[PDB]
DNA sequence: AAAAA
């Protein structure tokens, strides 16, 4: 019996139901744009459960016993079985507001508010936005436009590994005992991604040394002429606060970067300007919270949402990227690994490549 | 506001 929770399912990259889930993901995205959080959630949960199936749905009978499949979702599945297409997802793909929001938010530094503003000004193309002489752009948007083609081009695994080497080389220069882990999609086994994420932690660094590492590493890259964009968010981490109930950024020190990746550093089968702009996120966390941060940054987004929902509604536990708190025992639960977090929650361990 | 798993 398939659980309603993604954290009680194994979801691997062999998706047998992409015809259904691509349509459900488009409908979910449109509901996000139309500020319909409820309908967004229903389509996300339906898409998520179908992603876990070990077989493709080929008739409506195949949906029997599957949770999170309401009447609206079942009408969409039925329509796709009928002629291989979703008329509902096709109408969203042709909607002018949806097309504009996808296109405008594809720019690094452009979110829902700026995309809405430009749409209501009558803009429909990125060429017309970039060349406009009255528009004013943030430093993030300037970098988003300057390196647009490289950033919309997926990072592959040889590129992610080349970035990992750069990160590790820079980090150990200032903290030789530091542990650097590639998180996000690549840790879940993905062949491609929009960016490369890392978690950095040090067993012996002080509170100040921990604070200074991201500044030292980015200044080093700035000197090397590799830092194309850099934004460091200082930590707001509280050692003794209860975990968050919010469904939001973690409080660890982090940085959102664009690095210059020289082609010579990439060891691929295919080995222009001779370099590629790469989005890189670095997160620094205290050593004792490394398992919670790793679990939160590994994802997927839906796996994280269900993990936190399961902890709260089924175990009366409060989980986030910094800690795990037991409301019944009135104690924080410690973990040195992700396995220990799953064991505290009463969950079978789900491998990172099973969290997709 | 937007940058995130
Ligand atoms: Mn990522
Ligand atoms: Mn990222
Ligand atoms: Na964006």
């Amino acid at each position: 019996k398939i659980s309603q929770y993604a954290c009680q399912r194994r979801t691997t990259l062999n998706n047998y139901n992409q015809l259904f889930t691509d349509a459900l993901d488009i409908l979910a995205e449109n509901d996000e744009l139309r500020e319909n959080e409820g309908s967004c959630l229903a389509f996300m949960r339906a898409s998520s459960v179908l992603k876990s199936l070990p077989f493709p749905i080929t008739s409506m009978k195949d949906t029997e016993g599957i949770p999170c499949l309401g009447d609206k979702v079942k009408s969409i599945i039925e329509g796709i079985i009928e002629d291989g297409e979703s008329s509902e997802a096709k109408a969203v793909l042709n909607d002018e507001r949806y097309k504009s929001f996808k296109l405008f938010t594809s720019v690094f530094g452009v979110g829902l508010k700026t995309a809405e503003k430009w749409f209501r000004m009558g803009f429909r193309t990125l060429s017309k936005i970039q060349s406009d002489k009255s528009l004013r752009f943030t430093q993030m948007q300037k970098a988003g436009f300057l390196y647009y083609e490289d950033l919309v081009s997926c990072v592959n695994r040889p590129e992610a590994e080349a970035v990992s080497m750069l990160v590790k080389e820079a980090v150990v220069t200032f903290l030789p005992d530091a542990l650097v882990t590639m998180t996000g999609g690549f840790r879940r086994g993905k062949m491609t991604g929009h960016d490369v994420d890392f978690l950095i932690t040090s067993p012996e660094a002080t509170e100040d040394e921990e604070q200074q590492l991201l500044h030292k590493v980015t200044d080093f890259w700035k000197q090397q002429g590799l830092l194309l964009y850099c934004d460091i968010l200082e930590s707001t981490f509280e050692k003794f606060k209860q975990p968050s109930r919010k469904v939001a950024l973690d409080h660890f020190q982090k940085c959102f970067l664009i690095l210059k990746l020289d082609h010579g550093r990439v060891h691929s089968e295919k080995s222009g300007k001779g370099w590629k702009a790469i989005r890189v996120d670095l997160v620094m966390c205290p050593y004792d919270r490394r398992a919670f941060a790793l679990l939160g940054w590994t994802g997927s987004r839906q796996f994280e949402r269900d993990l936190r929902r399961y902890a709260t509604h089924e175990r009366k536990m409060m989980l986030d990227n910094h800690a795990l708190y037991d409301r019944t025992k009135r104690v924080f639960l410690e973990a040195e690994s992700e396995e220990e977090i799953f064991a505290h929650l009463g969950l079978d361990y789900i491998e990172p490549w099973e969290r997709n």
